[PDB]
DNA sequence: GCGAGAAACAAAGA
DNA sequence: CTCTTTGTTTCTCG
């Protein structure tokens, strides 16, 4: 999941799970707590979930005034909410238990974790992670976009992958987002001109938001139908009719328009 | 590659290319040659390799006279022996041609480094820097080694990397140096005992000498090495300490992943 | 001071 | 990028 997923799954959350007590909490990864099961459980449980917030891909659970959870699914975590008699299923990990249901949250891969920090360590989090501005016209300032872009030889997908020039892509919408600016996948960022600078710059912003009004892409969102690049490989670029190509960038799978996008 | 591995591919490279006679230099990554890659080609060609010295993690070519190579492998680089009519392989930069085979570098992240340097600038090249001394019992003068400790205020860790206090250790043997003298990698230098000192820098020197001798440590020419069988703690996260039992503990220190006994090593 | 970060880069690991 | 980490050194930041 990339951020608009994300954000999606904390829209649905704070409308089921806020306001409620945490019962128990229980795991069989554990190890999937990075600061520590046992403190975790001994700090939340008999709190109230007040709210959740998204940084990035980073969820964010306010339980209790002191601390915070800080959730990252990675490739393929998933959290679903479930009854108290719900059967285990092959890859859940770990249950937030209340009084009429739970939240399991699952992962094939085991690649995503919880942190508990406490609530004046968030912002720190944040920034010793590094992590860029949030995709809107608010927050993502053009000129210093334009400014890091200009200083740098890194190819352009890999380095908006990076979270660190603009936090919430990932291989879906970079591919998305450089189809729409007209930009390949391996341009040098110093070679992109002003007015393509620009283009990116917007384009991100607008994939993005869209991709959030419309729930995420799903393969319940809808943002899959509006897919312009990423699996259409031997389809026919809706813009200009050549076939869209799939190649590999710093080792991911990449989907774009050979006339609409060259080096 | 750290002080060990360095000195195990000098001695495989002086085995194998001195009085060898450069016939060609072709680079498909010029850029790591930092002085110059025409001039570097121009230099050598046709010059007798007549020898190879190590300063810290430093390889020196003795090629004719009037010119030295200095070769830095940072972190991954790697030369290898290969037939005239051998393969490219995907990151090979460099390469130095003989009459019967050639000379390859080769180097996933292109972080290491060529510089030509006149041979009346060597001494110089290394003094600018501030290397420190060898670690042989020679060299490595306990004395200056303390004063400067006692001076600073720097986490131990991060000082020892810097190869101002002493040259050739890198993150293994760093971690490994610190276990072996009981003291946490972020205590800082001037909280440091004189015995604590006394034994840190014999255990400096033990162990980049037993490491030397077994060939140094292959983890993943030189390749041979059996130092990766000797190791305490790098890279032992969650293994029993040898000498008190307790979990090996990993944390960062001035960037770097680091492993330590908690019990041996307190700060 | 100092330590932290970042640059240079690619691929493996969790 | 899903993100972090890696056998180094040099450099700028705060
Ligand atoms: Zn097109
Ligand atoms: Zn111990």
């Amino acid at each position: 999941p990339e951020l608009p997923e994300v954000e999606t799954v904390r829209r649905e959350l704070e409308k089921r799970i806020v306001g409620q007590k945490i019962i128990s909490i229980e795991a069989t990864y554990p190890r999937m707590v990075l600061t520590g099961f046992e403190q975790l459980k001994k700090e939340l449980t008999g709190k109230i979930i007040q709210g959740i917030i998204r940084r990035g891909k980073y969820l964010i659970f306010e339980i209790g005034d002191d601390f915070r959870l800080i959730s990252h699914l990675r490739m393929e975590g998933k959290y679903r909410l479930a009854t108290l008699d719900a059967p285990r299923e092959k890859h859940d990990h770990l249950t937030m238990k209340f009084s009429d249901g739970q939240l399991i949250y699952a992962d094939v891969r085991k690649f995503g974790t919880w942190e508990l920090i406490s609530t004046d360590q968030v912002l720190p989090y944040f920034l010793n992670k590094k992590i860029g501005p949030e995709p809107t016209y608010e927050d993502f300032d053009e000129k210093l976009f334009r400014e890091k872009l200009r200083k740098s030889t890194k190819k352009i997908k890999p380095y908006l992958l990076e979270q660190t020039l603009v936090a919430g892509l990932g291989n879906i919408y970079v591919d998305e987002v450089l189809w729409l600016a007209k930009i390949h996948p391996e341009k040098e960022a110093n070679q992109l001109i002003e007015s393509s600078i620009h283009l990116l710059h917007d384009s991100i912003i607008e994939i993005l938001q869209k991709a959030i009004k419309l729930g995420g892409s799903s393969i319940t969102g809808k943002m899959q139908n509006e897919l312009q690049v990423y699996g259409k490989t031997g389809e026919k670029c809706s813009r200009c009719g050549a076939e869209i190509q799939k190649i590999k960038v710093a080792g991911r799978g990449t989907h774009f328009c050979p006339f609409c996008q060259q080096k």
